[PDB]
């Protein structure tokens, strides 16, 4: 599925599945007709293992576990600020590259 | 976390026909030169890519995969661009390019 399909929105992550404070991370996802496929998260925080995204073709939300994070330091106007990138568990090399691609390909 | 940069380069239908800047090369930095991952071009018949070398020991000729169509929005209306991966480029790196491509040109 094409790279024109990849966009971003903030969403809700958590140490546990219950503790998903709304909107504390950026999520990379692909849109298609009617729903979405989240692929990875970017957050200020390093302890995350759960992700809460809108249910495709429905009202409501999904919860799927994350990989161990990927630590990057980005250049900010507030001095360097360190971010964490979580992929969805088992994300294939192409799609990882697409987010790494796009990520290095929008900041720093 | 490895930023992708652009540069004009030479490409052509055959190693000898590579005469002089009709293509755009996405490349990396690998501790002693630049590593090229793919090219983008108006021309659809390209098969080879001509690069000199930091030193100038002479020049490297790399093969290309078959192109992929992408129509781009430009001031001068729409322009169609073809994206050639260098032959034998693994999946992570293709993703990195495609993620980057969507950040650097007006796809769709």
């Amino acid at each position: 599925l094409s790279p024109v399909a990849l966009r971003q929105m903030s969403c809700a992550a958590g140490t546990t599945q219950t503790a998903c404070t709304d909107d504390n991370a950026l999520a990379y996802y692909n849109t298609t007709k009617g729903g979405r496929f989240v692929l990875a998260l970017l957050s200020d925080l390093q302890d995350l293992k759960w992700a809460r995204f809108p249910k495709s073709d429905g009202t409501g939300t999904i919860y799927t576990e994350l990989e161990p994070p990927c630590r990057f330091v980005t250049d900010t106007p507030k001095g360097p600020k360190v971010k964490y990138l979580y992929f969805i568990k088992g994300l294939n090399n192409l799609n990882r590259g697409m987010v790494l691609g796009s990520l290095a390909a929008t900041v720093r």
